[PDB]
């Protein structure tokens, strides 16, 4: 199945965000990172992928369909904007195996708190 993922200005969550923050997918599904307002992009954050995983690094404004395969919590930023806060986790399967590797990782305050709390959306 594919999932769009919006990138955005302000939404549900206010400034700068993805929408959905949050998203559990299985593997084989893909997420299209859909560039709706200008000036973003997604990129993994390292140390945020599971085992095995391909990281990724989408252009500026780039429409960008990534297949998730291996298992686990991926931890995604907006370059631009991470350190006020654009980030997101997409999660594959169950009982996501690298949580504690993404929960202990410090990142600026206002990316911290919409990964935690995206983190906590999934059920972490
Ligand atoms: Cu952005």
């Amino acid at each position: 199945a594919d999932f769009e993922v919006h990138m955005l200005n302000k939404g549900k969550d206010g400034a700068i965000v993805f929408e959905p923050a949050s998203l559990k997918v299985a593997p084989g599904d893909t997420v299209t990172f859909i560039p709706t307002d200008k000036g973003h992009n997604v990129e993994t954050i390292k140390g945020m992928i599971p085992d095995g995983a391909e990281a990724f690094k989408s252009k500026i404004n780039e429409n960008y369909k990534v297949t998730f395969t291996a298992p686990g919590v991926y931890g995604v930023k907006c370059t631009p904007h991470y350190g006020m806060g654009m980030v997101g986790v997409v999660q594959v399967g169950d009982a996501p195996a690298n949580l504690e590797a993404v929960k202990g990782a410090k990142n600026p305050k206002k990316a911290q708190e919409r990964l935690d709390a995206a983190l906590a959306a999934l059920g972490n």
